């Protein structure tokens, strides 16, 4: 079933890359509609760059989450 | 830049996971919108699983193409 591959394909992604700050915790993410948001960064490092005013690692990367648009 | 991590994204997606008939040939895919769709099958699996009635493999995962939607 198509919807599975869209699905197995985001947790893989959400597996291999981790936060792009100190490259071991996992990102921070929320559901936004039909799309899933991946944070850059996760919510430690995030709150972390605010903290020292670093806004380099700030972004996200949206994802459709099913497999027909 | 973002919308580079979901561009790499997608060509590494597309390279890794090859025809689901034939395992060698890449996939076929269309420009649709703002999206890319990624069909199940290579062009000629498709066209020969009309010829032997197989629809099974029928089937695609459509894309987002930018970071943000
Ligand atoms: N954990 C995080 N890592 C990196 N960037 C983040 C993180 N959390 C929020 N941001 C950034 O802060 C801004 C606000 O995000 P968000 O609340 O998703 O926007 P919206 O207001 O559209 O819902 C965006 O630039 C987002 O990329
Ligand atoms: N190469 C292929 N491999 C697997 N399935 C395909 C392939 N080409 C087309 N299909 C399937 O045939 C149907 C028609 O696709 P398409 O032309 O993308 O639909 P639309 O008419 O919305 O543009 C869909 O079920 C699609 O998944
Ligand atoms: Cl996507
Ligand atoms: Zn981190
Ligand atoms: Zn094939």
């Amino acid at each position: 079933d198509d919807d599975d591959k869209k699905t197995n394909w985001l947790k893989r992604i959400y597996r291999v890359r981790p936060c792009v700050k100190c490259k071991v915790a996992p990102r921070d993410w929320k559901v936004k509609n039909k799309h899933l948001r991946i944070y850059n960064m996760c919510k430690t490092c995030f709150n972390n760059s605010i903290d020292i005013g670093d806004d380099t690692y700030h972004g996200h990367v949206d994802w459709l989450m099913y497999a027909d648009s």
